[PDB]
C-alpha cells in the first residue's frame, strides 16, 4: 500500500491567484466565483490581530487582482463568509467540474494540490488528524491551496489552507470558511490538542492485512463497542463512532470478520504488543488509510 | 513538512484513452495524432505464453483496434510497432497534447505515475526506478498503458509505460520507445528480478530532509571516508555513493551545515545498529524514493 492521490486535473483547472497590494495567495475559481482565504486583505503588519470587517469595508472590487495565469479576471463583487473571501468575477470558469463543498471528519483523507502563485506544484494525500491538523507540505504562498476527493465525475472540496502551527502541522477551513479545530486566522501562537491514533483507519489496515492473507492477529473473541472505546482511550487511540462502525461495513462483509471481533483483535495488540511480529511488512500500525482507501487499492 | 509528492497530473490526464482489441482492453497515450499502448493488447489467452508479436501483428487490421476517448471513437488509420509499444495513427489530433518529450530514466530517479483503468485516470503517486529496474507500484488488472512522467516548466517528460507485475508484487514496464527497464519480457511467465539494492543517495537526501524538519536523533560526531562508507554500504546491499552523488547533495549539506560524509557516518551507524525502535519522519525503515532534487524543491 502507498499513499495515492486523486488525479488533480479537474482541480488544476480551477486554480487562480489573488493579490491585494503585494500579498498574493491562491484562489479557487468555480463558475463565476473565486474563493480564497480572507487574510489576503491583510498587510503583513496587520496579521498580528486583524480587524477583518474593518479591513474589508475599506476594500472595493477594484482593489483585488485575480489572475488565471497572467490573464486578469475582473472582480464585480465581494463578500466575506467566515474566514473565506468570495469574489464574484465577470467570467464563468469554462473548466468548472461538477463539484460540492463538504466538511470532513477527523480521520478522513483527501488529496492536496499544493499551489504557488496560482500554479500547481504537487499533489499528495493527507489525513485530517483527530486534533484537526493535517501533516502537510506547505511553503509561504501556499495559502488557498485546496484539499479534495473525487467521486465519479464530482469533486468534493473539503479543505482550504490558511496557516502553520508552531509544531509544523497545518490548519485551515472548509470551503465555507469554517476552521477545522479551534484555530483562528491570526499571526498568533496557537497550539493543537494532543493528537491521537485514528482507530477506524487502523481497523481498515487490519482488514487490508486479512484480505492479503496476513491474519495471525485474529483472535477467538469479541468485545462491546463501549469496552473497546474505554480501553482504546488508555492507549491514545480515538474512540469509535457509529459512523466508523458503519464505514467498516464493506470490509467486514468482504472478510466475514465482524467489526467488534476486529476490535477485540486490536485490543489484544494494544495490550500485548506485536511481540516482534509484522503486519503487512511493518511493525507499526498505519492510521492514514481509510476503509475507502483500502478498497481503492484492493 | 515532508510528504511524498507527485507532479500534478492534469497534462497527462488529457492524453489518456482506452484501446481495445478482441476481449483485451487497456490504456493508451494520445499525443498529437498517435496513440501509444502496450503491444500485448493484441494477445489472446493462448498467445500470452510465447507471443510471436511480429506474426500476431501482421494478422491484424486497423479496424481490429477500438480506440475510445470518452464517448468518442477515434478511427485508426495506421498502426506500427516499436519494440514493445504499439503506435496507432488516428485521424484526429489531440488538442490537449502538452509540450512533451520521451526520456529513458536512470535507476534511482523518481517519477509520477498516473494509474488508469479503461482509459480513465484513477490515482497518482510517486515511484522510483529501482536499481534492479523494477518499480514498486500499485497497479491492478487493466492498468497497462498507464504512464510515468516528470514535469519541468511546462514540458512533460514521459519515462515509463506499464506492462506487468512480477510474482513478488513489484512491477515492470518500458520507456516510450518500448524498451523494457530491466531483463523482463512481455510474455505471461513468472519472472524474477535481480537482487534489489537501496538507493543510498536518496536515503541521504531523506536524512537531510528529516534534519531540515528538526529531527536529528540519528546524527553523530563520527566521520568516514567515501570509500570506507562505500565498503559498508555494499555489505548491506546499498548502492555505492559516487562523487557526483556527493556533489548533488551539496545544497542540502549547505542548508543544514552537515557535511555529506558526516551524514554518511550517521547512515553507517544506522545500517550497523538499526533504529532501535525509533522512527525517522514517521518511518520505521530508511526511505530511498526521494531524490536530492525532490527534497530540495519541497523545502
Ligand atoms: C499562507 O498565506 C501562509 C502559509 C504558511 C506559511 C508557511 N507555511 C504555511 O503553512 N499562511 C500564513 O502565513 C499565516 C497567515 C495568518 C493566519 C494571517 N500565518 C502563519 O502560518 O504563521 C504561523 C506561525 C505564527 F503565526 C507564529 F506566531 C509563530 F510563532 C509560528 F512559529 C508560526 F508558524
Ligand atoms: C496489464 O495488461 C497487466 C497489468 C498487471 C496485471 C495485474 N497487476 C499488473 O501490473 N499486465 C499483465 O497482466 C501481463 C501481461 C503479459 C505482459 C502478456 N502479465 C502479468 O503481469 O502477469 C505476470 C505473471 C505471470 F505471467 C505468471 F505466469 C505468473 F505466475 C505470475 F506470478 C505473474 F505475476
Amino acid at each position: 500500500f502507498r499513499k495515492m492521490a486523486f488525479p488533480s486535473g479537474k482541480v488544476e483547472g480551477c486554480m487562480v491567484q489573488v493579490t491585494c497590494g503585494t500579498t498574493t495567495l491562491n484562489g479557487l475559481w468555480l463558475d463565476d466565483v473565486v474563493y480564497c482565504p480572507r487574510h489576503v486583505i491583510c498587510t503583513s503588519e496587520d496579521m498580528l490581530n486583524p480587524n477583518y470587517e474593518d479591513l474589508l469595508i475599506r476594500k472595493s472590487n477594484h482593489n483585488f487582482l485575480v489572475q488565471a495565469g497572467n490573464v486578469q479576471l475582473r472582480v464585480i463583487g465581494h463578500s466575506m463568509q467566515n474566514c473565506v473571501l468570495k469574489l464574484k468575477v465577470d467570467t464563468a470558469n469554462p473548466k468548472t467540474p461538477k463539484y460540492k463543498f463538504v466538511r470532513i471528519q477527523p480521520g478522513q483523507t483527501f488529496s492536496v494540490l499544493a499551489c504557488y502563485n496560482g500554479s500547481p506544484s504537487g499533489v499528495y494525500q493527507c489525513a485530517m488528524r483527530p486534533n484537526f491538523t493535517i501533516k502537510g507540505s506547505f511553503l509561504n504562498g501556499s495559502c488557498g491551496s485546496v484539499g479534495f476527493n473525487i467521486d465519479y465525475d464530482c469533486v468534493s472540496f473539503c479543505y482550504m489552507h490558511h496557516m502553520e502551527l508552531p509544531t509544523g502541522v497545518h490548519a485551515g477551513t472548509d470551503l465555507e470558511g469554517n476552521f477545522y479545530g479551534p484555530f483562528v486566522d491570526r499571526q498568533t501562537a496557537q497550539a493543537a490538542g494532543t493528537d491521537t491514533t485514528i482507530t477506524v483507519n487502523v481497523l481498515a489496515w487490519l482488514y487490508a492485512a486479512v484480505i492479503n492473507g496476513d491474519r495471525w492477529f485474529l483472535n477467538r473473541f469479541t468485545t462491546t463497542l463501549n469496552d473497546f472505546n474505554l480501553v482504546a482511550m488508555k492507549y491514545n487511540y480515538e474512540p469509535l463512532t457509529q459512523d466508523h462502525v458503519d464505514i467498516l461495513g464493506p470490509l467486514s462483509a468482504q472478510t466475514g470478520i465482524a467489526v467488534l471481533d476486529m476490535c477485540a483483535s486490536l485490543k489484544e495488540l494494544l495490550q500485548n504488543g506485536m511481540n516482534g511480529r509484522t503486519i503487512l511488512g511493518s511493525a507499526l500500525l498505519e492510521d492514514e488509510f481509510t476503509p475507502f482507501d483500502v478498497v481503492r487499492q484492493c
